[PDB]
Parts: C-alpha cells; sequence; structure tokens
C-alpha cells in the first residue's frame, strides 16, 4: 500500500486481475505504493506493450517484474523492453504476508473499485477512480504523504 | 551444476505423474499425485529439498508450477525457480510399462520404475547407475 | 554398514509419523500418513529404496513392519528385514514445534523440519551435516 522501504526506484511489478469479465492490467512502483491501472481489449502481449511503452516514457523504470502469462512472455513485451531499456524478470517476488505486492494491490484495488462501483456507469470510469483514491490517499506512513507524491519524490531524489 | 533439477507433470492411465529429474545424473524421483495442482507439488518439491541440496528448479508455464503454494515453498526453502526432461518422461514411460503387470496400482509401478531406472547399471559394468551417479556427483561438490 | 536403515513409527496430533533413520549418518526422511499399515509402510519403503542404496531396514514387531504386503515390497527391492532412531524420533518432534505455527497441516510441518535436521551442521566438533554425511558416506563406498 505505502510500498515497500528496501526497494529501489527502478522496480515495478505488472499482473492482470479480472472485473465483470474484463481484463485489468496493473503496474505498481514497489517501492512507493504507486500504481497505473486500464482495463485492455484482450489479455494479449500486444496490449501489454503498449502499457508498458506508456509507463516507460514517463518513469524511469529499470526492471519489471510479472508472472509468466502469454501476454507476459510474448516477445512483441520482450522487444518492448528492449527497446525500452527495462529489464525484465518472470515471477513475481513473494512475501509471507501480501503474497505479492502487486497481488495485494489488485486486491485493494478492486476493493476501492467495488466501494465507488455506484458512481459511475462504466467499469473504466470506475477503474480510474479507485487509482485515483489509492494513489491521493494518505497516512501517517510519512508525514501524510500519498504514493502519489511519494514516487515523484523518490524520482526527484534520484534524479537530482 | 550440482543444484539443478527439472520438474514437469505426465499423464498415464486417465492419472498424472510428477516427475524430478536431476540434470547432472539424470537421476529421477516421481509420484502419482492425485491432482495436478499446485499444493502437491510443494509438497513434493518440499520432501525433494530436505534430501538433496535444490538451488535451482526448471519448469513449464503449468499451473500447478506457477502456483502460490510452489512459490511460497521456494522461497521457504530457498530454491531460485525458472521457466521455459521431455526424453525423462519418456523413458519413464518406458519402464513403468515393463513392470506394470507386477502391481494393481499405478502409484506402486512408478515407484518400481523410479527405482528400476536409478539402480541399473550402466555401462556393463557397475557405479554408474543414475543413483550412483547423483551421489557421487553431490559428494564431490560437498 | 552404509546401508543399514532404521524405520519407526512415531504419533503427533493424532496421526501416524513414518520416521526412516541412516544409521551411519543420521540423516532422515519423515512422512505423516493415511493409516498406520503394511500397504503404507511398503509404499513408503519402494520410494525410500528407489533413491538410496537399502540393503537391511531395522523395525520392531509392528503389526505394519512384520505385514506382507511390506515382506513382499523387501524381496522386490532386494531388502534384508531385521525385526538410534528412537531418539531421532524425539529429536524430530521438538523441531515439528519450533516451525509448527509455519504450517497449516502437519504434513508440511514434517517435511520442513526434516529439511532442517539434514541441513544443519552440528556435531562433531561442528562441521558437516547429515545431509552431506549420507552422500558423503554412500560415495565412498561406492568408490
Amino acid at each position: 500500500m505505502h510500498g515497500q522501504v528496501d526497494c529501489s526506484p527502478g522496480i515495478w511489478q505488472l499482473d492482470c486481475t479480472h472485473l465483470e469479465g474484463k481484463v485489468i492490467l496493473v503496474a505498481v512502483h514497489v517501492a512507493s505504493g504507486y500504481i497505473e491501472a486500464e482495463v485492455i481489449p484482450a489479455e494479449t502481449g500486444q496490449e501489454t506493450a503498449y502499457f508498458l511503452l506508456k509507463l516507460a516514457g514517463r518513469w524511469p523504470v529499470k526492471t519489471v517484474h510479472t508472472d509468466n502469462g502469454s501476454n507476459f512472455t510474448s516477445t512483441t513485451v520482450k522487444a518492448a523492453c528492449w527497446w525500452a531499456g527495462i529489464k525484465q524478470e518472470f515471477g513475481i517476488p513473494y512475501n509471507p504476508q501480501s503474497q505479492g505486492v502487486i497481488e495485494s494491490m489488485n486486491k485493494e484495488l478492486k476493493k476501492i473499485i467495488g466501494q465507488v462501483r455506484d458512481q459511475a456507469e462504466h467499469l473504466k470510469t470506475a477503474v480510474q477512480m479507485a487509482v485515483f483514491i489509492h494513489n491521493h490517499k494518505r497516512k501517517g506512513g510519512i508525514g501524510g504523504y500519498s504514493a502519489g507524491e511519494r514516487i515523484v519524490d523518490i524520482i526527484a531524489t534520484d534524479i537530482q
């Protein structure tokens, strides 16, 4: 939720969850807890490559971890990663508590989407609503910092 | 590498068999599992880790292998998982059929077959059975 | 002798644990079985005899060790049946308590404890582990 204190700023995890028969691709900045998410037409490697190219043109993505789905091991993905300078790593690191960072995120996210699902006509709107909420949520974790503020801050310090 | 192993699942008689092979010696361990689930595999690989020095394990993207139960056991045991023996599933099924008639149940025949494959004299001279080979490679490593 | 083994059944949480100890090294193999019968002892024996060169197996007169199902298994496997493990059992149960909470079923708790005993380096001026000694002895015997 608020990130892992011993993680580097370049690590990201990526997974696909499912809601109402739809495909939701998620990406989490392990160190802050910040996430990006989106509904996709199909669970293809072509769809996973677009998303990763969007994510690299904005954040300094060094390494991404994913499971071994056909969509994640495809050559379009692989090629995409090579182009972007991303080091791919198959297998989402295990954690005895959360099972997986990007795993507890897909859960928190379906939790939120569940609370605000009334205030939306399309799942696409709600997905984006949940992410906004997750990202602007502050907590004692650090002087009232949110996930969205932690990453720009972590990436700023790095650049500086 | 002595710590490298390959795991895979095969089918026979409307059943499922979990097969583990030591790539350096060709040594095998196998067992007929009630279902191709990640929990039956985790238990299996856990038995195999407190026995042999398992560092790395290679498998396909099969559900039971990309399961979290298996992921958790590998983390607890200190095993690095890789994805990406096929002959080993072939010889094993060959020997299973040579001793299948000596048993009613497949679970028993499979173990008779692993015993056979691991102890069968090779080269026309002792000391070279898959089972003899693994014990040497590990000791020469320790 | 590197081919001698001691087998015995111990109980925990109303379940049956079938323990096997390589007398020379101290290395063990444990397993919770459905029932304390010959069919289960046999099956277990054939897996152990398939990975390690077993010759003799020391058990008591338990109804499961003296069954013909177990006898025909030894015959097949070329194992002599003779009618340390006792202590081993006590050792094994001690570790099982240390990691018991780390597992849902006693099953894997038993396997976790076997992993811990075999990989633990201790005894004899502290150097090797029961798991490295067994491979060293059998390989020394083959060489």
